[PDB]
């Protein structure tokens, strides 16, 4: 099987507009790629998600975390979100979130 | 999008044990392409290290990011695109149909 597994995985959530929100991702001992894929399109490379000011990968690389943080939901955000490893090729279950709107 | 593909993947019918060329070429792009294969990226840019059998191929000059399959087998029978980071677009899909003897 996948020498790697996650440890977590992006969980359904429903947020409020202008709220944080922080999509969970870990794969221990894994030292490769991670991207997370928005509605089928890659946010960035690893921590470098420099194309979306909205969007932060955090978490402690050392625990192997890679979580997505979200600053602040806005409807474009509802989405499908996923964390995949390139090197271990590994996909975590999809993620949708949803935004409701004040 | 700023940005446009000028050329990309077809869907293909090749016979297991040859090469096979997806093409996708984005000009005057000068940010990260990846390779997507049935959902799952398979490097980044020409690093398919993890990959063997897949090569990124074409003149980098001219923005080109084909896929060269060097030795089609049943497993490489999936769905492809490419799609750009920075410029926010992914190609159409292509379906490689892999036929074995
Ligand atoms: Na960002
Ligand atoms: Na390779």
């Amino acid at each position: 099987d996948p020498v790697y597994s996650f440890s977590q995985q992006p969980q359904d959530q429903v947020v409020v507009s202008g709220q944080p929100v922080t999509l969970l991702c870990a794969i221990p001992e894994y030292d490769g790629f991670v991207l997370w894929i928005k509605d089928g399109l890659a946010l960035g490379v690893g921590r470098d998600l420099s194309s979306y000011p909205q969007y932060l990968v955090v978490g402690n690389h050392l625990s192997g975390e890679h979580h997505l943080k979200i600053l602040r939901a806005e409807l474009q955000d509802d989405a499908v979100y996923e964390c995949q490893a390139i090197q271990a090729a590994i996909r975590s279950r999809p993620a949708r979130l949803t935004v409701l709107v004040p």
